[PDB]
């Protein structure tokens, strides 16, 4: 249902997917993923949007540049995007990186963007748990010998996955190559884009001036309950949902609850 | 520049105040309460939205009948208002009481309501702090010598509530009466609908189709913190906004986190 097409936004080219017609809403997935776990989440607003996943610089089948991975960078490629597809502002989705660009970018370009739904990344982080997420974020550049062992070790690194959410990363964010399968995702882009995220964070939610829903999982082990506190604290005006059941992946994790949080946030 | 009119409405007739244009927006003020309240906040978006605020039955220049003052009575008057003023679905803003009944209506009627921002009422309200509500809004029923006097009763009973606030508060439920003032509001009225508080509210959260944004004080003594945690844990998505430094009078007390959290939501 959603055709695939790389855009030149003219400082780099993006890999998307697109669906529907209506107001703009972009997706944007955390490090390592890409476009395809949005699929199901899309389905659901697609009468009403015109729904496009996008596979960050990096990541995917999109262009994987010897370097600039830091917020800005990530940021200006979305102002870029909503400007090429020029249809209108666009409604950020974002999980994790992309909840961090996203919010990065609406701070930078407010015209171009009307609302952002950032889940699992806020200001506040902890050290040790950005350790975490860059210790095992190239655990995966490996030569997996079958689409099985891809979904063997994900299905282990992301123990509260859906099968069917495991199955969708391991059909699209991994390519045949000699000898097996591989990461699309470029190593040296992602060990890059980790340490980015340890940037200050506070600027961009202290500044944003377009609407912004807070989403935190129960159990996420990126974004604690602490560093949630502290970001409302600095933003009390930002509605915010906290997910029962689910850890960092919340859209994956629960998509009942994480639709209908969207829905009541952009419908009300 | 707000117009004020008694709106007949069938069932009753209401005093309401009305100024602007655009998309229709009720705002419902608290026990004992009145419409005044509200001019502040809807003199910031009378240029886009038509806003109204409404002195509920047995309040202000309304209607005071001898009895009927549970949810259902105040949540078929809502649904009255919005078909007489025949204008699209409206979206309800409403403090204290007035969330109660707005939650119920947005229950009862979905297509009558656009979305519904609930300042400071939630189920799970704890019997105690019902309880204190009732004992003094049955205190409130005297004489006072005049409007210093009640400037000074209000400002007590009311410790955080700004002065110019408070003042309007005064100057907007009294009546001039033998030994001076007295308040407008039905004494019946507020006896019987302070008791009618206490009736449980989750069926109404529970079934509410519509968006709903939940609004507590951080320090407020009607929804305690572990009120809003069962509330959430019910309807996990409903957005949630918490604003620090504020009691039950969320509006009053932080005007202007409370507009920002306004517009965050509805303009999403
Ligand atoms: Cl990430
Ligand atoms: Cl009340």
């Amino acid at each position: 249902h959603f055709i695939s097409r790389r855009v030149d936004i003219g400082r780099i080219t993006l890999n998307v997917r697109e669906k529907g017609s209506g107001p703009l809403m972009l997706f944007f997935h955390g490090i390592t993923s890409n476009s395809a776990v949005f699929e199901p989440l899309m389905i659901r607003l697609s009468d009403r949007f015109t729904t496009i996943a996008v596979d960050q610089r990096g990541h995917g089948l999109s262009d994987k540049p010897e370097t600039g991975y830091e917020a800005n960078d990530y940021a200006d490629d979305i102002a870029g995007l909503i400007r090429t597809l020029a249809r209108g502002h666009a409604i950020l989705v974002g999980h994790s990186l992309g909840a961090r660009n996203s919010v990065t970018a609406a701070a930078k370009y407010p015209d171009l963007v009307r609302s952002v739904v950032a889940i699992d990344f806020t200001p506040y982080i902890e050290t040790e748990a950005l350790d975490a997420l860059e210790a095992r974020v190239n655990a995966g550049s490996q030569l997996f010998e079958d689409i099985k062992a891809v979904e063997a070790y994900l299905a282990g690194r992301y123990p509260n996955i859906p099968a069917d959410a495991i199955r969708i990363r391991a059909e699209s964010g991994y390519q045949p190559v000699d000898g097996g399968l591989r990461p699309l995702a470029s190593s040296a882009a992602m060990a890059q884009t980790a340490r980015g995220l340890r940037s200050d964070l506070v600027p961009a939610y202290r500044d944003v001036t377009k609407p912004v829903l807070i989403v935190r999982g129960e159990s996420s082990k990126l974004v604690s309950a602490a560093a949630l506190a502290k970001t409302s604290r600095l933003r009390p005006d930002l509605p915010v949902v906290v997910v029962p059941g689910a850890d960092h992946y919340v859209n994956e994790v629960s998509p009942e609850i994480t639709l209908k949080a969207i829905t009541n946030f952009i419908d009300a």
